């Protein structure tokens, strides 16, 4: 069962934790009996739909080369719209195997802000005073 | 040539604005000369990936019946992950035609409603789906929005 490993970390500092993720899935697959075709990684947010590695994964899947995609948690593949990726892959007959995070809270808070900042711009103005009010307030509120 | 109309409104009260949507696109199409194969609608949030209409649209496109999808704004198809839907459709050789751009004007009420749900879900993920600190952040953000 030809497999493609997708691993992702948000920050550059977390570079060591990404290699551990690849390694978990690499040994996971070779114990399961999967031949690891390729290993695709990214040091970016789950929110970015234009990740270089993710778009290489899309092309790999579409090329009907691989049979299964391995990720540690759903969170790794994408923050939002997993179901759409699941649908794109399934039409190519590719299954997503989710091996399991209670760990990441800093990733959830950081992703929350970036959403609030973009939406605040859409609601009040990308260079408005009220946008700054909400984002400075929310940042202070999480501190508590 | 063969076209499918996708229209969406978040609330039941906005039922009049959904029919206006369908109409803009139905005529747009007859002017484009496109034959409108089907019209799919939904009274739900862009955040819901499991909309009955969206999933009927997915099956229609996958069946290679339709050639183009018409929407007024990207926003209508989905709040997040438009690029994934765009990719799913393109592999079936279906194009998404977005009639409008940076035109949203009333959209501020849908953006704030979606923003509250996002903060509520994330608060659960950060503090606990039934936690005290989750209630603290969501009650605070709601109060901060008023101002």
């Amino acid at each position: 069962i030809r497999a493609v490993i997708y691993a992702r970390v948000s920050s550059s500092d977390q570079k060591e934790d990404l290699e551990r993720q690849i390694n978990y899935l690499t040994n996971y697959a070779t114990a399961k009996g999967y031949k690891v075709v390729e290993v695709l990684k990214d040091i970016a947010s789950g929110l970015n739909t234009q990740r270089k590695g993710l778009l290489k994964l899309f092309k790999l899947v579409e090329g009907r080369s691989v049979d299964v995609v391995l990720i540690t948690y759903k969170d790794r593949l994408t923050r939002f719209g997993f179901e759409y990726i699941e649908e794109l892959f399934s039409t190519m007959g590719v299954k997503i195997e989710v091996v399991f995070p209670k760990d990441a809270t800093q990733e959830l808070v950081e992703d929350l802000i970036s959403i609030i900042t973009s939406f605040a711009g859409k609601i009040y103005g990308m260079r408005s005073h009220k946008k700054t009010v909400l984002v400075q307030g929310v940042k202070k509120l999480i501190g508590e």
